[PDB]
């Protein structure tokens, strides 16, 4: 079925921040299993590899952004590669990596299916512009350059030419957020963007979060869906090994619970499971916590229930 | 009080699941003075002692059901027990031992009320079949031997000739569910059985939870509420020290909830503690927690709330 | 901005219960940099500095009642300069100490502002009288001693002539509870005082709690917010170094609830942050994380929103 057909991206990047180890996030995913679980899920499981991202010598900084061409040559390759997968009749599975590959993903998305709605589960906005961050780290921007509304905010980065904007600002829900720049905060207000923060899953429910993301997606008819999973918008009780931890995040339960609501439409299109760095494990139960909680979540996605599953025959006899 | 007036049953029964310790359970749950916190809260507490189970020598397994003959003869001693307690008046609380009892402790309860309702409260439907199994451990068995839509199901089993289905499928309502079998899945979904599996927790709250439970259950008319209460039900967090332990479940507070709930219904009349495995802490506070956390469980059963409580007298005299 | 202008006043005292240490609370809280991070959220911070508890020697109890001399005339000097603070036109914030400080906190913010409401975080009523404690512990009565319906009903405690009772029984909202003793419940449903126990936060989500504590407190009229937040109200995972913990608490993303809530009604005028005891960690690091944990809510009573805060200029230019 199409909800549970796959095409599997390794992206084993880490130059969109500081931190090294999360371009390990591939091969803790793929050891754990992940591909050999999702065919026992009765899934159709292609696997298209691990992008090979060459080395980009005298990659100079862009103002105080750091390392320009690398990130944004990793997500045109991303993008060429996502668009491929789509083309296939496939749901992409990108397994990050840093966030700043979201770039890609979504733009090789779009490419197949513009008219794609985004699900953004993070801590985070990631929507920080090349002039409005702070640390020059791409993870936390991937949203400006894709957002329509903020052309001619974004200045001409080396490696990024090749970027289109093309999610207006009304087709993204933000689900998680917890720790969010000035800048952004700014963004997020003037552009109307709609967002489910922890402060709104506190006063809702994760259940009336996952009713109005739908209906603020889908009301108008089916159309389909991108989600953007970023392991650090669950609580570092359950996702450690990442490399922006904030305290109060959204449970593991919460977690499985936007990842079963989406499954249910049949509608998930494209999926990022990103930030998870093992190297970034204190323990290595730490490591093995979030690796677990990742694998999880993939699973959800393409139809894992709490309630149970089972094959269309008759178990009675 | 009736809905204080209790009679305690000690099954140190561990051969329905291949984990040694879980026969200790009554003795830990005595040692930590579960009687006296429930006298010393108005609680009318006869001691019926622990039941004693005579060893059953060289009971070969029936097809992949292991020591058949010693769960039966345990369950079918148990309904005796549990029987005569009614018949005393007392809320029949049976402190176990893995969840096979429960075989025995509700055929028991049945006997003197068979209008009874079951609320079940585990990570597992318990469901399977002694022909559904792939473990053949009788603990995740015996919600198939008391059902009597499955009446023809369930074959000879040696020990079980004793065993009539006594509740149906509209009967019993689970809640806490998040590791259910293929086979239990479609006997869930084929006997359309009434169920709170985690995603209904978190899409509804455990107030709503509560609210359709026991509307479902009481609704038309009063009638006995036997709660059989698997420790594994409780998020590992609260409860290691069990058996088959499960990621993402209910909290000590929606624990505290649900018997609150219960208990202010005034129509309690049966108590399972069920799956304590003392010999399974992964340190010696592991087993204290999940001992503490079901005796704070079993108070909360039987008048013990968050709010406070007093007694019929002027406090300010 | 009124909710951004702040008078801190450091109260160092540990006489209102046994275990030492309570006293450093003020330190702790100022070393982990609160000042400096309320600046950064553009805040007016004034420190009137540590109140001196000149000791009290000869100081026998009033018949259980401990240190009574001690708790009277601390309440009494702490009144007088949260008076002064509230005078100077800031909200005043107390650091304890124990939470029999509230008695003058209360008292000296109900001097200049008559009409204020109380919100009482804690997972204790602090209700008891000097004839219902059976403690004699004076941090367990500070509300006793405030109440206008309980006058009549407290004795003449040597250290508290200088007491007369400032609020209403339906002035006082409780918010956490989950130890409550049989004296103090009696009181409690008596006086009809509106509570939300740990049972009422799981029945309707800190959402609906929130809606209906302020509600309740402002729907009639807006007047000044008095919180007093005993760190014990939160769960011990959150804030374990306290004298009185007690499992099931409030979570940290429900304290920030709270206190985001509160502050976004611009009628904070009073803040107590209680019970922060640095010697009562079993490791150091549950006295960081309990001081964290604690720096976070002040922090959210201030201005600091989890969605993220900007200020009124074009971050894109
Ligand atoms: O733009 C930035 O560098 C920062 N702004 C807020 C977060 N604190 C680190 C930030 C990035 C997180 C990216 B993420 O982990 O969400 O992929
Ligand atoms: O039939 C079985 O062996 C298994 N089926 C699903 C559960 N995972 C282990 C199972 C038993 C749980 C029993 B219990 O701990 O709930 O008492
Ligand atoms: O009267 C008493 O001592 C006791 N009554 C219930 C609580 N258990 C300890 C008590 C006080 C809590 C004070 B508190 O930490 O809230 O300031
Ligand atoms: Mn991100
Ligand atoms: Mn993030
Ligand atoms: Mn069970
Ligand atoms: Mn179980
Ligand atoms: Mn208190
Ligand atoms: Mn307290």
């Amino acid at each position: 079925a199409k909800s549970r057909t796959i095409g599997i991206i390794g992206a084993p990047f880490s130059k969109g921040q500081p931190r090294g180890g999360v371009e390990e996030g591939p091969t803790v995913l793929r050891k754990a299993g992940l591909l050999e679980k999702l065919k026992e899920q009765e899934c159709d499981v292609k696997d298209y590899g691990d992008l090979p991202f060459a080395d980009i010598p005298n990659d100079s900084p862009f103002q105080i952004v750091k390392n320009p061409r690398s990130v944004g040559k990793a997500s045109e390759q991303l993008a060429g590669k996502v668009a491929e997968v789509k083309k296939n009749g496939r749901i992409s599975l990108v397994l990050g990596g840093d966030h700043s590959l979201a770039i890609g993903s979504i733009s090789g998305h779009a490419r197949v299916h513009p008219d794609l709605g985004v699900i953004w589960v993070d801590a985070h906005t990631d929507i920080n512009t090349p002039l409005t961050t702070t640390s020059g780290n791409l993870h936390g921007q991937p949203v400006s350059f894709l957002l329509k509304e903020l052309k001619g905010k974004i200045p001409d980065v080396p490696g990024f030419s090749w970027v289109t904007p093309c999610i207006s600002a009304k087709d993204i829900v933000y689900i998680g957020l917890r720790d969010v720049d000035p800048g952004e905060h700014y963004i997020l207000k003037t552009l109307g963007i709609k967002y489910f923060s922890m402060t709104e899953v506190d006063r809702l429910g994760i259940g009336k979060v996952m009713e109005e993301t739908l209906s603020y997606l889908l009301g108008r008819k089916k159309r389909p869906i991108h989600l953007s999973f970023d392991v650090d918008g669950l609580d570092p009780s359950f996702t450690p090994a990442t490399g922006t931890p904030v305290v109060g995040g959204l449970t593991y339960r919460e977690g499985l619970y936007i990842t079963e609501e989406i499954y249910k439409t049949g509608l998930l299109s494209g999926l990022d499971i990103m930030e998870v760095n093992p190297s970034l494990g204190k323990t290595p139960e730490e490591v093995t916590r979030t690796v677990n909680t990742a694998v999880a979540i993939t699973l959800a996605c393409f139809g894992l229930a709490r309630e149970g599953n089972h094959k269309p025959i008759d178990y009675l006899n």
